[PDB]
């Protein structure tokens, strides 16, 4: 697999965000070398944040309409994940600090568990995980705030009622860690 | 509640559909007009291979240029096996998938869940599997076929979840796996 040489980018789509088409010679270990052809999607990074409440035992996530999620078997559209927003021009915590007051609360301290690629058969995008504590100290649309037990929040991921792929890895980050015991 | 599919422009399609997708959303009061493109590389599954008597997982490793672009120097990942539907149903798709790639053919599978992994615009829902290996279920080398190139990688299981710490596992798929496998207890 070793040596990489990248021989051509062809933009296929600079609409908004951006649809390459990357060639690249690929040297195989037995030495033969194979010309790849992949598209390249470039939709930008994202930060996501569950929000857990320690006293209440409680989790705060987010269900909107996901276009992408309609036209692909989820009838109503509609999804339960975690807050979550691309990283627009700002550092992961600034973006998600702002995401948490915009979606949701003005957070205290935040944990990062993480940075993972998400689908890198064909998209760049790499997502920054974090939990963070919300309370009544740190406080309409179409994006609905859920305030659920976590004993609830996990039952949902066994009847497929959540089945968002960063929300899944929060939640059960959030059950192996005990902030909830 | 209601959502109107308004226009679907075709922005790109070779093997894969890049959309962009007028649509009118109705809210609880009674219409807002969004414009969302919408990439259509079809949905997969991914097994997580594991041996409670070695303590050992098997995952892979192949150059993916989607990470190369963006923050991985070598582009080389580590993952568990995985690949598209290709129109078979997932359990069929997964068995053939992982004996391409690592070589070992399966026994009794145990499927998790089913995620939208990508759900901004990306259409890709992953079915999530994990089945027991056993040394005389080898058959080939693995490495995959066609154009793929994959290293096989069997680890010390203990060794995989450090290397989620350490970064040097960074995948989505792959890091669910391996948490929902050391919270089974079944490599206890
Ligand atoms: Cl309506
Ligand atoms: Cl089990
Ligand atoms: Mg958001
Ligand atoms: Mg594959
Ligand atoms: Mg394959």
């Amino acid at each position: 697999t070793q040596q990489i040489t990248l021989i051509k980018d062809k933009i296929l789509s600079d609409n908004y965000f951006t649809l390459h088409n990357i060639t690249y010679d690929l040297t195989r270990k037995d030495g033969e070398v194979i010309r790849h052809k992949r598209e390249v999607y470039d939709r930008g990074n994202g930060a996501t944040i569950l929000l857990y409440n320690t006293k209440k035992k409680t989790v705060v996530l987010i269900r909107q309409f996901r276009v992408a999620t309609w036209v692909n078997g989820n009838e109503s559209g509609q999804l339960i994940e975690s807050c979550a927003g691309l990283l627009d021009n700002d550092e992961p915590e600034v973006c998600i600090r702002k995401e948490a007051i915009e979606e949701t609360y003005e957070v205290g301290e935040v944990r990062k568990l993480f940075e993972l690629y998400m689908s890198p058969g064909g998209v760049t995008e790499l997502i920054h995980f974090f939990i963070a504590e919300y309370s009544d100290n740190q406080r309409d649309e179409a994006i609905e705030v859920l305030e659920l037990p976590f004993s609830q929040a996990l039952e949902m991921i066994k009847t497929g009622e959540i089945r968002d792929g960063k929300t899944v890895l929060l939640l059960n980050y959030l059950q192996t860690s005990h902030l909830m015991d």
